[PDB]
């Protein structure tokens, strides 16, 4: 078995999950949580922090034999390199790795409202900015059933998940892209994932169960 | 002649700059500039933006030929896989990818407070939170030349710049890790990036954009 490791809310160890369903790999979760009082108080972690014994501790991280991976892309390549999960030729690669960084910057940008108390005032920015950073990847994507081609990869549970949670936040944002839409509509098609959609885990409370109102209140 | 491009001002394009002068490989830099504060003005770039076929217009970017490319880490990747500069085996493979993604997080962490209106207020903190990060490393490497082993590699061009803009911040900083500086001198006395180190072709304006009053020159 595996060992994967986060806090009780979404983040980024939610496509890892995903990624982890697709493959059939038989992992375990160490869930951490932060403190419902006011202040939300994150020493939970802390306190295994640098007793798990990882090079570079930090959350999420992947424990695995004589393998404990950290950084949530670093994660996600070892799972789906054991998988053939990943790009075979330099033109899937230079794909593979613009998708794999620029969905970061993508993710950081949506977080950011989150992080910052002034949200409600800051809201709508990112709201007036999606289309165009949006029709960027539905051209990108075009015709293709999954971002890099004919085949899927690891890729794509990154991409999925940076376009389920511009979904959440605003549901009108994939209307005008067809097959974005269309895209995660095919995600949401895969027998391992629907499966994974009606099992007896997933979130207790709301997402974003801590921090921020996007979903801790 | 591939293409590089970015801001007249050094940022983060220095890592390839001395990769693209440690494989020798022909380029010619489009430099670009800005105006002066408060009118931060970037119109040769920001006109020149989408015609230039990048199909995620952003900077840096690299014109091989066909491939153009945008992201940091993907042109460094590129370039690094032309020329095998990279991991082979599982343990190079999942080594370059924790670093990679981990100087990128601290090079992230530098910037933020650069660019952060009460630098002069956050510089004793990320001081105190310096070493930590530093000995990160330090334990990382210990009496390996390189980081992923016996072999250069972009991760230790990428592991440069910013052990580079870090030991400006505060000069005597990883003076307490002995082989942080044996790895500087050796990456600085390599037969090619010691040409380009003392060239008539290094002249670009020091860390990062003038809005940052961050060793702008
Ligand atoms: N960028 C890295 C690290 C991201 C990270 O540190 N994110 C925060 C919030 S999201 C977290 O999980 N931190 C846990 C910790 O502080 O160790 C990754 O992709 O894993
Ligand atoms: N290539 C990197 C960083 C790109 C970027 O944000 N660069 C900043 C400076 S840090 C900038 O100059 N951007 C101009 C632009 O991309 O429009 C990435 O996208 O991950």
């Amino acid at each position: 078995p595996m060992t994967l490791g986060y806090w009780n809310i979404r983040g980024l160890a939610h496509s890892i999950r995903l990624l982890l369903e697709y493959t059939d790999s038989s992992y375990e979760e160490k869930k951490y949580t932060m403190g419902d009082a006011p202040d939300y108080d994150r020493s939970q972690w802390l306190n295994e922090k640098f007793k798990l014994g990882l090079d570079f501790p930090n959350l999420p991280y992947l424990i695995d034999g004589t393998h404990k991976i950290t950084q949530s892309n670093a994660i996600l390549r070892y799972i789906a390199r054991k998988h053939n999960l990943c790009g075979e030729s330099e033109k899937e690669q230079i794909r593979e790795d613009i998708l794999e960084n620029q969905f970061m910057d993508s993710r950081m940008q949506l977080a950011k409202l989150c992080y910052d108390p002034d949200f409600e005032k800051l809201k709508p920015e990112y709201l007036q900015a999606l289309p165009e950073m949006l029709k960027l990847y539905s051209q990108f994507l075009g015709k293709q059933p999954w971002f890099l081609g004919d085949k899927i990869t690891f890729v794509d549970f990154i991409a999925y998940d940076v376009l389920e949670r511009n979904q959440v936040f605003e549901p009108s944002c994939l209307d005008a892209f067809p097959n974005l839409k269309d895209f995660i509509s095919r995600f949401e098609g895969l027998e391992k994932i629907s499966a994974y959609m009606k099992s007896s885990r997933f979130l207790p409370r709301p997402v974003f169960t801590k921090m921020a109102v996007f979903g801790n209140k």
